This record gives C-alpha cells, structure tokens and sequence, in this order.
C-alpha cells in the first residue's frame, strides 16, 4: 500500500492584473498587449458605448491578471495550477480557504473542494472570480496528487478513450487555423444589437469570407461573448445558415437561461447553440442543460475545477449533450482525453496576429504543450499531475502571507 | 434649473475581516464577537461537518469585513455607503469601477450601474462578493445624488406609501421582541439534514416554544441560510404546520431554483416559502420569482443595489408576490418604504443576546435609525440621502489608491 503525506502548506501569487505589470499573460487569456486579435474590436456587453467599443481591454476586461495556486505536501512535493484571480485570488486563498486545504491528505481532493464550496456560498456568487480561485486549487489539488502518486491525471481519472485529441481554434484566422491542421476556426464577432443589420451582415460576410477560403469540412463557429439578445442572436445564426455554421457561441449573458430555451429553438435546422464558459457550479450547469443547448463549455479554470468538470461532463452524457471546455490548456486536456463526450476541444490564440502556436498560458506554464498539426498525442501528457512546471522566472507576487 | 456638479473622486475602506479587527461589525452583520447569537450553532451547508458545526465564524463567514465607499463630487459633498466585500471590494472600486464613476454627473446613477455590471459580467457570478461591491457604489452614487439635490432617497424615489415601517425581528427572542413592539420573530435553525427527525424536533420544539410564549397573532418563522434540502425542508414545514409558521426562509443554495418550486409545491397550505438574500442581478430574480416563491428578500447590498431593489419591486409587484429586503437599514427603508408590496420590513439582531435594539449597521453609521416600538416613522427618514453619516471614529483602511 502506497504511503501519502499530508498537505503542509498552501500558497498564492499573482502576475498582470492592475496592481502589477499589464499584459503578464499567462493564466488570464485577456491580459494581453496591444495589437492583438483578442482586443480588436470584440462584441460584448459594453460595446454599445462608444469608450468601450474597441476594446475590451478599456472596460477592465484585464484588471485580474493571473492566480497562482502551489500546494506543498509534507514531504516537500508540490503542485500547482493557474487561473484567472490574481491578487484578490490570492487574498481568498490565504486568507480563507488555507484552512480548508493545510493537514489534509494529499488524496482528500473532493472533500476539500466539497468544504471550499460550502465555506464560499454566502458570497461566491456561484461563478466568476470566487469560483475561479476555487477551481484553482482544486487543480493545484490534482497535481499535486497526480505528482506524489507519479501519475498523470488522465490516468488516474480511468484513462483516455482516444490517442489523441484534435482541436478547432479559435481566432481571427480560421484560413491559417487550417493550414495548421486544426479541424474548424471559430471566430469571434465584432458587432452587436445596437448595430442592427448592418453588423449582422458585417459577421456573417467575415463568416461567408472564410467558408470560401477554408472549404466545406473545415469548421466555422462564432463566438458572441455575451453580447447579443434573442432577436439579434436568432438574425445572426439565420444569417449564418448558407455557410453552415457548425454553431454559435454565448449569444447571452450567463443567467439567461430562459433567453437560451428560446434561441436554441428559434435556430436553424442543425445549426448548434453553445454557452457555459462563465457558469459555476454543478447546480448552474443543470440548470443550463435543461435550457436544451448542444454543447456545455465551462473553462476547467472557472467552473469550479476539474472535480466540477468530471461531473458536468457526465451530467452531459446522461443526456446525450457534449461537453467542450473553454481553452484551459493542460486542465482541460488531462479530463476531456477521458471523455467519451468530448471529441474534439478548444485552442484559444494567444499569438496577437494567430499565425503561430504560441502556448495557451504563456509564459506562466513550463514545457506547456501545444497541438501539433491540430492534435496533441496522448503521450505528450504522460507525465505525473498535469505535466508542467511553474515558471518562476516571471515576476510572481506574494501580495499576502499566513 | 438645478445644476448638478460632476463626481471628482471615489475611494473605498474597509473595516474587520480576515486583514483587520475581528468583530468589528459594522457593514458585515457575521463580522461579531463571541456569545452572538448569529453564532449560535447555526445551520449551514457546512454544519454537516463536525468541525464547523459549532459556529459559522469557524468556516470564515466573517473573512470580508465592511466595504466601505465613498464618491466626492467636484463641488466637495460626499456621498457614502457601507456593505459586506472588505479589502477584495476596495481593489475592484479603486483598480476597475473608478473608471466608469468619475468624471460623471451625480445624476448619471443607472448608466453607471449598467457599465458596472456589463464591465464585470465576465467575473461578478452575476451575485456575491462581486455584486456587493457594486451595489455599495450604487448606494453611495444615490446617497451623493440625494445629498446633492437636498432630498431623502425616499421622495426621489416617489414618495412613501406608508406613514411608517412596521418590522419583524430576526434573533434567537422571539418573545422579546414582542416586548420591544415587533410584529413577528424569525428564528435561525440549529440543526439540519444529517441530524434527521431528531433535528426536526428540536427546532420545531423551539418553534413551539416560542408560540406558547408569544401568543397566536404575533408571526413565528424560521431562517435555514440555505442548509437543507427539499426533503428536509418539506419535513420541518409540516413539522411547524400546527404552530402556524408564516414562513420557511432560504432552504436551499441560491442555484437550486427547481428545487424552491418544489418545495413551494410541497408546502404546507397557507405557509409561506421565500428566499433571495444571496441572489443577485434582475435577471437571477426573474427566474427566483417563477419558481413561485412567496417572498423574494434581496439584500439591498448585495442584490447589485437600491438600483436593482426597485427592478426587483416591480418584478414581484406585477406578479403579486412581496419583496421584503434582507437586513439592509437605511438602504431598504428608504427604498421599501416607498413598495406598495412591502407590508413590513427586517430588523437582523445585531444584540449579542437579542436583547437590545443595537443598530442594524453598528457602528459604522453615525446616528443609525431604528425601530422606535417595532416601527419607524418615514418622519425619521427626512434627511438628505440615506439620512446618515460614516462613522470615522473606526479604524478604516486604505489598501488602495487610484
Ligand atoms: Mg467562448
Ligand atoms: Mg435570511
């Protein structure tokens, strides 16, 4: 029988956000730099002002910066894992859920995140920021487990059910997407209701333009950031419809549930209706498969971890649902290579001008793996925990200590 | 023609919580001493665990502490607000909010409120931690704007309904409460789930305790801060049924809406089931109210604010259910006492032992009303604002600057 040491300490740092150097990258996808594809322009909840129609990066969509979360068991081991928090990421980790994590066995993962869960409810809103630090450490948890038993995690969640996962990207350049070898290009979109039809047709031409570069089984999706209603959402996926647009992507903000039973039956014939990567909770997530979209995204990071993933993941299944997380680089890739539902998965440029394959959380994650030709093999994730190290050469901050 | 200056700075306190004096009360009603009451072997989602069965503060229900937040306009008046957020909620008014507040005309209160909660969509969890934060600027923006003009909020708002405020006391002395001129007492529950029948007749017991003690007109309820199940709860209902209970409140986590419609089915007739303290957004409301819940009771600063308290009013109205406010003081009287579908409102016991009538948000608010013989009369309301003043005596802390 195999001996485990306890957990001994737990830390929290933080790089980018507003109180350190903007543009950090790593664990938060928006904190970028300038000219860069992410911030052009995007449709969101904020683009109907004319301050914030350009980018996203001006309404704050960078103020959190990255979240590191290192849990160290007794016997000096450590795990970690990164998400979207930052400083005040740092402060619920240090300051609250410690408790909760300090002098537990290394294997009492799901008690742990059942306690973090419970200990947050009276304030966590059941997602975003909370729920992001949450997820955190219930992935510093796995890999810290998976790096004591020296094991990867997919191995120790029952194994994969395929040889390699295959990736759509999503980006401004679906065309460059293809000649990567990626299967599909989802794009996102730049207009919204307060632009009416014209910025329906702006989109579905960028979507046209591309099915004609691309050809018929390359897929085209588009993302919409929660930046529509029900009526501009219907006209758009209508208007997408001669190009086969495999699916359209949280056209509402994430209590809508109501919005989405009525936009996925107003779509067309065939045509899918996606949303998750801001719910939380499993709870919020049954709630979300009732409304009877196709696809559930949550982002491993921020839906409450993979403990949270594991079980939306079969909630989806018992229905006949898929289930695409949103990005997430090696948290997802570990869970979703298990998942008989989950055949294909995400990759979110984060090269400013998508021409090259930069890593999904540069520069924070060591030897992080990027698909290769579209796919990343199985064996590029036989490594204990998650794989990767902590690149400590970035300029990480202990903004607080217990 | 009135003219109206523009807001020139907003800054954000904190008191108590995790980085500050345990127990200084004020804006967080947990942040309490020993011996409280509100401390009192309280059920919650965490009670099931026998190290955090005893007390709630165990878990860290006080780690927030008071946000405090305070918008200047360039003519030099002020404006203020107090709610539960701490040091996190001065991060995200002085590191992200600022942007969309200053430079603004006091006036501009719902465009504020919007970019507020489009800017933090992405991270808010649409309720908690986030949106108390942002309701705690609404509060102030509409306590500047009253001060400004010269007006109670209450009158800006339209008018009283009602000559005065009648309340109910939430504490472990139901009985006297009574004495102290209260129209009804609700009671937290000590026991849950796991703790089975023998749970549900000790609080039952307590229950009929306090109906022998308080006569048959005076209002009995229980408080379940989102401890049981739909079970559980349908088994303490009936179990409280020949006692006439009024009321069943929050029984379940905020996200189990399907589970508040079942429950309300399984009701016993005439007695009520409500809950809402910890929703937020107008939309999370929409889809609370549908599931046929008596009474909905956000807390006006954690709802997303006085602002979102009105949406919620005429939401509850046109379906004829009440909106009874969560604790609150000054921010719901001024705002309730204007609700045709208001009846009575909350006093939260801030007694240790419910025996005095220890103000609502004490101490951070100078000269805070209170119920004058169970009721206040909107004579006491006549003040510009919110009718209060920030208590600068307590030891407030700046950890940030813009
Ligand atoms: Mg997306
Ligand atoms: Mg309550």
């Amino acid at each position: 029988i195999m001996t485990l040491p306890k957990i001994k300490h737990v830390r929290a740092w933080f790089i980018g956000g507003a109180t350190a150097e903007k543009g950090a990258g790593g664990g938060d996808y928006h904190d970028q730099g300038g000219n860069h594809w992410i911030d052009d322009h995007i449709a969101t909840p904020m683009s109907k002002y004319r301050d914030y129609e350009q980018s996203r990066q001006s309404f704050g969509i960078n103020v959190l910066g990255t979240l590191i979360v290192e849990v160290e068991a007794e016997n000096r081991q450590t795990g970690f894992a990164v998400s979207t928090a930052g400083e005040m990421g740092c402060f619920i980790v240090e300051k609250h859920l410690n408790r909760f994590i300090e002098g537990k066995c290394v294997s009492d993962i799901k008690l742990i995140h059942d306690q973090m869960l419970g200990a947050t409810m009276y304030y966590s809103g059941s997602g975003g920021l909370v729920m992001n630090t949450i997820s955190c450490v219930d992935l510093a948890l796995w890999d810290l487990f998976g790096k004591v038993v020296g094991l990867p995690v997919y191995k120790l969640l029952g194994g994969a059910v395929r040889d390699e996962i295959q990736f759509y990207a999503t980006g401004a350049r679906p065309d460059l997407a293809k000649e990567m070898g990626f299967i599909g290009g989802k794009m996102p979109t730049h207009w919204g209701p307060h632009d009416g039809d014209a910025g329906i047709r702006k989109d579905a031409a960028m979507v046209a333009d591309m099915r004609e570069k691309c050809g018929p089984d390359f897929w085209l999706m588009l993302d919409c950031w929660m930046s529509q209603d029900v009526n501009y959402a219907t006209k758009l996926a209508h208007a997408c419809a001669p190009f086969n647009l495999k699916w359209i992507e949280e056209c509402l903000p994430p209590q809508q549930y109501e919005g989405y039973r009525e936009l996925k039956r107003n779509a067309p014939a065939g045509m899918m209706v996606t949303s998750g990567e801001h719910h939380g909770t499993l709870q919020s997530f049954r709630t979300l498969a009732e409304t009877g979209i196709d696809i559930m995204q949550p982002d491993v990071g921020w839906c409450g971890g993979l403990t949270t993933l594991v079980e939306i993941a079969a909630l989806a299944k018992s229905r006949g649902q898929l289930v695409v997380p949103h990005g997430s680089s090696v948290y997802s890739h570990h869970a979703v290579i298990t998942f008989t539902n989950t055949p294909f998965s995400e990759f979110l440029m984060t090269s400013p001008d998508c021409s090259t394959l930069r890593p999904q959380f540069d520069p924070i994650l060591l030897d992080e793996p990027v698909p290769v030709n579209g796919r990343i093999h199985k064996s590029v994730l036989d490594k204990p925990g998650f794989g990767v190290e902590l690149n400590r050469d970035c300029h990480l901050k202990r903004p607080y200590s217990h």
